[PDB]
């Protein structure tokens, strides 16, 4: 007795909503520009074929396998694949990663809502040609919303509107998640994914019509899709690319796995998986990449775009792009569409990374969905205060959980499933129910190329990448405590298990 996806389409759209989020529209544009445009597009594609696709199939398999036995989370699932105590411990990262990521992700997701509400109502800055005179009012606007430190103190000071909108955002996440898999996440995916797509396509079209003295949107596209084989030898290009592949595909977050545990034992994962991965890549390389960069390039030429890209993650999407839109007509409504697009793109993703925790409390602590959802909401809402109030706390969570964490966790889930659990049993399991079959070549990729590929990166990472403030220790301290709290629950679960047995 376990919730299941009602419909094939509902399932595919929920898994595409999982993947397609603030990642395709905020991160991808920046990552692609920072690393030389078309330069970044070669390693990004190979990373999709050698890491994204195999890992996407592996996670679906693991999740579906688990769900057939009533287990949607990695501490349970890892233990099934590998009957070892250390399998439960390693499996804890599959609750910790999505949880930590959720803590800052839902906060950023709320900004987009707040901005949308202000653009719609026209409570946005009125810029007075001087590039800085147009950018400044918007930089000031975001800065008041999140409360960027004016002094030396590493202290943020969210506006009350910002803060209340985070309550509303949390409330909307819960109101979906509390309704469950089919009547909440699946009903929501069916509405949001179309809406999202139509919004994107409209903004893409509206952006190609941009032409100024400094360029056109067509300039931005060229920059984006013009090879530069002289970066290929840079580790920093491939790192960025692979890293992007993880975040973007939601790989390593334990989220694909949990969603898959609601797929019926017999249902197909091979085609379904490949479709959701492909929908993601389309959504970023066609939609996400054709908005921010072309628009900045049209207004500032190329050099200045890359300069803005390098500036910050949130500069382009929260300051530059709205500043640009303010300089075209029906621009304020253009910004509304942009933030309303980001909000739906974050909302369908944030409910995905909150579900592993909910699934754990329901599956292992036998909690009711209503309680599992409220308690998880409590933990996320509470811990998020660290992200709202402590400068660079978001950066530190993003680093350990959403950067290092997911890669190490991708490699871990593959070794366990495909080496420890057994490469052939893995392969069999992946293909069972399959409408199509995984191409035979991917058996060797999955077993040798993929884990190798990752192991190499993960080494160059720990080696080539003390120079931080002391407040980083407040965040690290707290997220280590989160890991222990989760280990403790895993402990409590295996015990209730010993007694129910
Ligand atoms: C006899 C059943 C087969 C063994 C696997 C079922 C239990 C999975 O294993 C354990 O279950 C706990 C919940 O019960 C999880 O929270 C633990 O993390 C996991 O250790
Ligand atoms: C459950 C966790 C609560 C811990 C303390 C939270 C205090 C937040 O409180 C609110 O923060 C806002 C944002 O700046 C302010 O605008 C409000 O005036 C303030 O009351
Ligand atoms: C979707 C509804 C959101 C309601 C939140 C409103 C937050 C109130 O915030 C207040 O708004 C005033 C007017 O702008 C300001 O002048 C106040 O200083 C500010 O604290
Ligand atoms: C060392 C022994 C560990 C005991 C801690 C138990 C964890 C509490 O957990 C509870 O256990 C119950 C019993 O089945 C379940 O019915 C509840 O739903 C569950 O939340
Ligand atoms: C470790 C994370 C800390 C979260 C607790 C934040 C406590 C906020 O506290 C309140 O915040 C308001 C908004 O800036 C201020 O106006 C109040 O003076 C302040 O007391
Ligand atoms: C944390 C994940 C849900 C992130 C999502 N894959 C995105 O790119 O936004
Ligand atoms: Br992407
Ligand atoms: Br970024
Ligand atoms: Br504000
Ligand atoms: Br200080
Ligand atoms: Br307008
Ligand atoms: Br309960
Ligand atoms: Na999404
Ligand atoms: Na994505």
């Amino acid at each position: 007795k376990r919730e299941h996806w009602a419909t094939r389409l509902g399932l595919i759209l929920a898994m595409a909503g999982n993947a397609v989020g603030l990642g395709n529209f905020l991160r991808f544009p920046v990552q692609a520009a920072e690393n030389g445009g078309g330069a970044f597009m070669i390693p990004y594609i190979i990373a999709f074929l050698l890491v994204g696709i195999p890992l996407m199939w592996i996670e679906w398999a693991m999740g579906r396998y688990g769900g057939a036995q009533g287990h949607g989370t990695t501490p349970a699932i890892f233990y099934l694949l590998w009957r070892n105590r250390f399998a439960k411990i390693l499996g804890v990262f599959g609750l910790w990663i999505p949880l930590v990521v959720a803590i800052y992700y839902v906060y950023i997701e709320s900004w987009t809502l707040g901005f949308a509400i202000k653009f719609l109502v026209g409570l946005v800055p009125e810029p007075p040609t001087d590039p800085d005179s147009i950018l400044r009012p918007f930089k000031e606007f975001l800065y008041s919303y999140i409360g960027v430190p004016k002094g030396d103190e590493p202290i943020l000071k969210p506006s009350l509107f910002a803060y209340i909108v985070f309550l509303i955002t949390m409330f909307i996440n819960v109101s979906i998640l509390i309704r469950g898999i089919s009547k909440g996440i699946e009903r929501f995916a069916k509405i949001a994914m179309p809406t999202l797509f139509i919004l994107a396509v409209f903004l893409v079209i509206r952006v190609f019509l941009l032409e100024t003295p400094n360029g056109t949107a067509a300039d931005g596209l060229n920059f984006l899709w013009t090879p530069d084989f002289e970066k290929l030898k840079d580790p920093g290009v491939w790192i960025a690319a692979v890293g992007q592949i993880f975040f973007t595909l939601s790989l390593g977050f334990g989220a694909i796995i949990t969603y898959a545990s609601y797929v019926r034992k017999d249902q197909d994962i091979v085609l379904s998986g490949l479709t959701a991965a492909t929908l993601n890549e389309k959504a970023s390389v066609i939609l996400g990449g054709s908005i921010s960069i072309p628009a900045a390039v049209a207004f500032f030429g190329v050099a200045n775009a890359v300069a803005i890209a390098k500036a910050g993650a949130f500069n382009l999407g929260f300051i530059t792009l709205p500043a640009i839109f303010s300089q075209t007509a029906g621009g304020t409504f253009l910004g509304f569409l942009w933030f309303f697009l980001l909000f739906f793109a974050g909302l369908t993703s944030s409910i995905a990374i909150m579900q592993p925790m909910i699934a754990f409390l329901e599956d292992e602590l036998k909690l009711s969905r209503k309680h599992a959802v409220l308690w998880t909401a409590a933990i996320v809402f509470f811990s998020a205060h660290l992200v709202m109030f402590l400068n660079k706390s978001l950066d530190e969570m993003d680093f350990w959980a959403g950067t290092i964490g997911v890669v190490f966790f991708g490699l871990t889930e593959l070794i366990i499933f495909f080496w420890i659990f057994g490469a052939d049993k893995a392969w069999e399991e992946i293909n069972r129910g399959g409408i199509i079959k995984v191409p035979r070549i991917y058996y060797y990729v999955m077993r040798y190329i993929t884990p190798a590929f990752l192991a190499v990166l993960l080494v160059v990472w720990a080696r080539e990448y003390e120079e931080t403030h002391w407040t980083v220790w407040i965040t690290r301290f707290y997220i280590i405590g989160l890991f222990l709290f989760l280990t403790f629950l895993v402990f409590l679960a295996e015990r209730r298990r010993n007694h129910e047995s």
